[PDB]
């Protein structure tokens, strides 16, 4: 049985229901041990990388990948993709985003969602009390939100595998976060998304291996059995966002194919997997963050890869977001807007079949170009890019150079500390210097200093990279924020505990998979 660390309050109640938490226990039961085997795979899977044998394509499987075959199908509903706004789960937020001018809204529970108990809980009771079409919050100020005519068509991002809800209980461990927040999603929703004329859809992040995809294809299948809906009721978008994912990702398409209606490329998550998978290899080492964007070889190799790969098989090819926030001074936002039109520019053009946005100030600038290449069609699933050479894996792994430099490293240092700060304080998505930081974005800012670390490279400045630096830097940079916030603002936060956390991160001999794992333990 599921135990329960946390008395019921009124939420839990509605949540937590009977039925609920017996559908729940089935899915933990049966499909935890396979999770744990799945995550103790990738450690070996990773020592080989370390050991020097660097990824590429899987031999054995060489017959899947070039035969004919297509996914299952795309509901009517996700035929036309061409802007996804992403949100957490809060309630003003989740009205905002489906009353957005998009077609997709994705609500988090992942990323950009520290996943507090009672955070976790309220996104359930939100997204039903929207998937049922009464979702309302009135402010302070007393004004009513309430869903507008046609809301976007709604899926939900879980938590990845890795990922522990401490919460709940099974055999003295925790369950995984992955099925909690499957399990509550599809069960309190089906009938009403059905009904209606759509379905169950989820995000699935940070996926390594087609076994993974494997995983979810078959708790997909138990859940659809389980309340005799027809096969490939629940429909899956699965990122792209990690670099040994790329090499598989028309293992995954198959895996998941009666489920499955798109890849996307989760360009953050990517380049810190980047990171972390290529550890070892000093030659392939990442400059400043601000340095590594989508038109550099590797990265544009990714997108066109998984652009190819999609279509070859019937499926969409979801870009990614910039995450740059608009600005309120208008000439500042000007400037904002041409950035991000560029970055839409691209993905268009290279054949996705549609883009994310983070917050609606972008959502005209998104549509706009969409709009202009898709014309009269709702995707681009016809893109081949038969132009394309093959794209190899010496391609794909390509070192991108490029400056290190010493305001790089404090900026990735005041980014993540900021970010480890508002995240322990239940605050998952964060504006920072004109951009939304949220998990993976911060993840590459701890995970390449690091990375300098390790290597003990050197800035450009001649000054070489070391724990003693950093630790220095680390201070210098506190009293940088405190300056920048005001002494309210840092006296009254958790910068102690985020300093604590980020030099211990930082300073330890081996590279910790998540900065998730470690910060959770900081949560009620
Ligand atoms: O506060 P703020 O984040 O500075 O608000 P902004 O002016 O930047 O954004 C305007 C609106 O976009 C909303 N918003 C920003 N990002 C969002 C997202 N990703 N999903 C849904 N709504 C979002 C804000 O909640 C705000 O709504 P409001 O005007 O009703 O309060
Ligand atoms: O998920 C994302 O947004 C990413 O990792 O880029
Ligand atoms: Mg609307
Ligand atoms: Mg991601």
């Amino acid at each position: 049985e599921l135990a329960f660390t946390r008395p019921y309050g009124e939420q839990e109640k509605q949540i937590l229901t009977a039925e609920a938490v017996e559908f729940l226990t089935e899915l933990v039961t049966h499909f935890t041990p396979q999770r744990n085997k799945l995550l103790a795979a990738r450690i070996q899977q990773q020592q080989d990388i370390d050991n020097g044998t660097l990824p590429d394509f899987i031999s054995e499987t060489a017959s899947i990948r070039d035969a004919d075959w297509k996914i299952r199908g795309i509901p009517a509903d996700l035929e036309d993709r061409r802007v996804e706004i992403t949100g957490p789960v809060e309630r003003k937020m989740v009205i905002n985003a489906l009353n957005a001018n998009v077609k997709v809204f994705m609500a988090d529970f992942e990323d950009s969602l520290a996943p507090d108990w009672n955070k976790v809980i309220d996104g359930q009771i939100n997204l039903r009390d929207a998937v049922n079409g009464t979702i309302s919050y009135t402010n302070e100020a007393g004004k009513i939100y309430q869903l507008k005519p046609n809301p976007a068509v709604l899926i939900c991002r879980v938590r990845g595998l890795h990922l522990p809800e401490k919460h709940v209980t099974w055999r003295g461990e925790a369950i995984p976060g992955s099925l909690f927040d499957f399990a509550l999603y599809f069960f309190h929703n089906y009938q009403a998304l059905l009904a209606k004329g759509s379905g169950p859809y989820f995000y699935l992040p940070k996926t390594q291996s087609w076994q993974e995809a494997a995983w979810w294809s078959e708790v997909f299948s138990y859940a659809e059995d389980r309340f005799n809906l027809p096969r490939g009721t629940i429909k899956a978008t699965l990122l792209i966002e990690t670099l040994p994912a790329v090499f598989q990702m028309d293992e995954i398409l198959h895996a998941l194919r009666d489920h499955i209606v798109g890849l996307n490329c989760g360009r953050w998550d990517y380049i810190f997997s980047y990171i972390k998978t290529l550890k070892n290899y000093p030659d392939r080492v990442l400059p400043d963050r601000q340095a590594v964007t989508m038109d550099k070889p590797f990265l544009n190799a990714y997108s066109r890869l998984l652009i190819k790969t999609c279509h070859k098989r019937g499926a969409f090819a979801m870009g990614g977001m910039a995450a740059f926030i608009p600005s309120k001074d208008e000439e500042h936002n000007n400037q904002v807007l041409n950035k991000v039109k560029a970055d839409k520019s691209l993905e268009a053009n290279n054949g996705h079949d549609g883009t994310w946005i983070a917050h609606p100030g972008l959502a005209d600038t998104a549509m706009a170009v969409f709009n202009d290449i898709l014309g009269s069609r709702k995707n681009q699933l016809e893109v081949m890019r038969e132009q394309d050479a093959p794209i190899t894996a010496d391609q794909l792994l390509a070192p991108c150079d490029g400056e290190r430099t010493e305001e790089g490293m404090r900026a990735n240092i005041r980014v993540a500390v900021q970010y480890i700060e508002a995240w322990i304080s239940g605050n998952g998505c964060v504006p920072i210097y004109g951009l939304m930081e949220d998990a993976a974005t911060a993840e590459i800012s701890r995970t390449s200093i690091w990375q300098w670390i390790h290597h003990q490279k050197t800035l450009s400045n001649g000054k070489p990279v070391t724990k003693a630096l950093f630790r220095q830097m680390l201070g210098e940079e506190m009293k940088v924020i405190a300056s920048e916030l005001g002494e309210e603002r840092f006296s009254q936060g958790r910068f102690d505990d985020a300093a604590r956390l980020m030099e211990q991160i930082t300073t330890s001999d081996e590279l910790i998979d998540f900065l998730t794992l470690p910060g959770y333990r900081l949560l009620a």
